[PDB]
């Protein structure tokens, strides 16, 4: 189609960045398609995990998108008109793993019409001790 | 209303026992958006060689220690007349009477086995 | 960008408007999204309810429609693209009831990109 | 929406017309939507029903697709954008029932756009 | 295949329906068609009159937009794609005339694919007490 | 239609602010159309004209485009398609005028679909020490 | 409304030399739908040589002996600030007034003249 | 585009179909676009002309409209979205010319999206004796 | 009215095209209808096959896309919408066969309205 | 959001593929936008030049389309929309130049949302054999 790739933004929102502390973590994904009508889920990778009090634009998850023991959050109908659509999911008090860097994920797995479905993006976690 | 029909399908019928048994849900008006979510009761279980409309059934889909079989109503599912949850190949627990439900999370209906005595 | 807001109407059509006299009211909505599918729902204000015999889009309400003791009818699987969606509840052969000004609502309650903003319409009934 | 409601036309095809003998009815619906993405249904009446011999748009019907003891024919995502789908079911080799006034039904029940989204349409076997 | 029809909506906004009073009137027009580029018309009935304090989509009107004595507005270069089109005329602060039900138009006089009839749509005004 | 209002942002982006001292202006107008093929202008208020050394886009305006001795520029025909249009004038190397708010408009006049179709923004010329 | 400009702006201004003119069409609104027409009075005609602006004329748009030019406004053409039609390096005719007229004919009119001098 | 060629269809509609006697003759021309705005044409042979008692779409011809010494009839901006639409130029009682076959062309000339933005069609003239 | 067909174009996009050196070959398919939802099937001729290392629209294959030995190549639940959707194989670091012209396959398996028959393109390898 | 690129494919069609014999090439150019409206411009390499029997969707090329002396060929009011818009220029009956990898270009100068980027496509002239 005619639009760009799909584009994901990880950032660490909370006032801490450092490992062992809490903090929050936001995730802004765009499918950018023509049009969008399938299956939609985020990875996460280990260090991080998704649970009822994590909100998918602003609405808290239901248990039943959130699989793979925390790993994968699902949205089995996801829209996308245009590139119009946002999917940005808030990961609120969690404890930052280890220091080191962390790679997100998020893709259509169905039902888009685009040129490229998924996209990552990571997020660096401090070290104690600097 | 939504109906279910709950059968033991292999040859016995009998308490620890190998057998099949069929779980057919009709909702009987169209589902809307949500999530199909069978539950099984406790002496029977899930796994990923059991099928749901002809299709093995994903470890997503099953929770609640094999008791849960759900499949999220993405656009391709939502219009079928029909879900057939396959329960193969299972040792039938203790006599007795064992009760099914399905319903449409966002149009319940329930059905009973009979598992006989040795 | 910035997205619209829906828009209802609300519309006496019957040829009387009078209290406590026979009539037809007709709702229409527009949930005015660029992408909708899902629940869109009507809320009727006390002295309407709706029965199988009034129609959403010139068919049949059907039992599972109508909640709330006649006052909510539900189109479960609605669907809107670029605005160009409507919905059109006709309350048909109804008693008005008591002269004053009654106001309907309609919300969009589905998966949507869009404002998803209840729009509310009125009508006048006339006093004997 | 911009366009139109949907129709339905209902023929006798076959070379008889006439009560008990063997003949095809053809019922040729369109949804006439802006897009559809949901379910459409053929209501058959009393004396007709559907087997996995008949067609949808030349396809065999699948055993999911015929509901309520062959009354009903569904297609479970039945796409339409501008008025440009169409659904023919062909009843083929069937025996007439009695004599009168046979009426068909096609329906987008689910996830369409558009003003109306039903149709009926008639057909009349013959005495003797 | 087959097409849809216009609409029109008209509606007395302001808290007074009462015949001599001061009101506000909304005309809300869908020609909804598949593509029409051009001129589209309202017509008021006799007791209403367009002036440069009124306004289409929130904007006030010209006065190249009202012929006719104040009877027709006009939007010479409308646009319309899939039924998406919608033209809000409003009339601000009118004196409303004497009791009675009023009957507005409007009309597609455009290059269209579509059904070019007219819409209509009246509003009652109610008799002093 | 489906989309929300017109929007313009009206920003002094140069180093000064202050009357009678060179400085630029940008003005950012979005139409926010489903779909536009039409005229879009913007007008400028008395105390800034536009010339060919002006952008619209980053492009050179053509004298074709100013209009009404430089209070008016014109895009002919300006595309939209779900608000992903834009037009951004730039005043560029301008003596501002004497201290005060001033403010700008920019409109499409002709075959767009929307709920609104033109909007406004000012800007603050600051007094001198 | 409209208003129409009709100026003489080559280097004479004399009955029988060579000069050029120049016909400028503003919509002080925008145009509507329809066809732009240009209507030149005896003494003075127009070719493919000659502009609509900057573009040469077609033959499909002159008519009546070279006098009216037609041009039907497709899309591209609507949105236009102006039509200025170049009549170039043209004999000027015997001495006079005279009146060109130029309207946008629609399905829903304006006027300028020069002074061509004595020699 | 996803749709087809445009299409022409021609026929003589009058119940004469033989040279030198009077007929009418219908041109049914589909651009079958996903969208135009822009100009369409008919050309018509040596042998046929149009005049202001034709029409098109059932409204009469406008003398801007006929060019060529009447061998062009132009719409400057004609309308089509997702082939829905169609111009049907009726030429009304004219004489048949010469038998024989004649050839007519109808085309989008400017902003159109498809795949094949002319047709042509023809008609047979017969003779007075066979 | 009448629709249009599907393309597929077939391109080496590696620096060589000689048989036996090693390249990137490009397939590029549009089904080109109005609406689809479904099955696209893309198919291989003998001496190149797919597997984990090639990509659909930039990412990796999955094992369940991959079928017949690695001639065919399966997009279960494509989508397209007025000719926009294009789906491109790409074959990575394939060690091109013996010189001549190879031809693929592209086919849409979807509900559909549009013309659903294949399309085919073809690559020429040089000789050394 | 982000925008795609426009893209070119170039295909000798022709039953031959080799130097200094007849083929056809036909180069199949997507400008990929969000709605253009305006010019189209197909650049050829030297070895090919265009003339009145080649084609531009299966129409005639005009003169006025075909610029410095045969290597420019412009669609002068193209029209695009989500990406459906498609232009082939077919180079008809053309002599093959000699071996050798021979690259096109098609770009958009309209009026445009979308990325008017040129795209690029290569054919390969084969030598003759011994
Ligand atoms: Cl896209
Ligand atoms: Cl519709
Ligand atoms: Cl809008
Ligand atoms: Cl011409
Ligand atoms: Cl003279
Ligand atoms: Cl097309
Ligand atoms: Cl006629
Ligand atoms: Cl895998
Ligand atoms: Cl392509
Ligand atoms: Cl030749």
């Amino acid at each position: 189609g005619p639009l760009g790739s799909a584009s994901l933004f990880a950032t660490i929102t909370g006032a801490s960045k450092t490992e062992w502390s809490f903090s929050d973590i936001e995730l802004t994904y765009r499918p950018n398609t023509l049009l969008s009508l399938g299956v939609m889920e985020f990875t996460l990778p280990s260090g991080f995990t998704a649970n009822t009090k994590d909100t998918m634009n602003g609405n808290a998850l239901r248990t039943t998108q959130i699989l793979n023991n925390g790993k994968t959050v699902r949205v089995p109908l996801a829209l996308d008109l245009l590139g119009a659509g946002e999917f940005k999911l808030k990961l609120n008090n969690k404890t930052l793993p280890a220091a080191g860097t962390y790679t997100f994920r998020a893709e259509n797995k169905s039902l888009s019409i685009g040129n490229k479905f998924y996209a990552e993006a990571s997020i660096d976690v401090a070290k104690r001790s600097t």
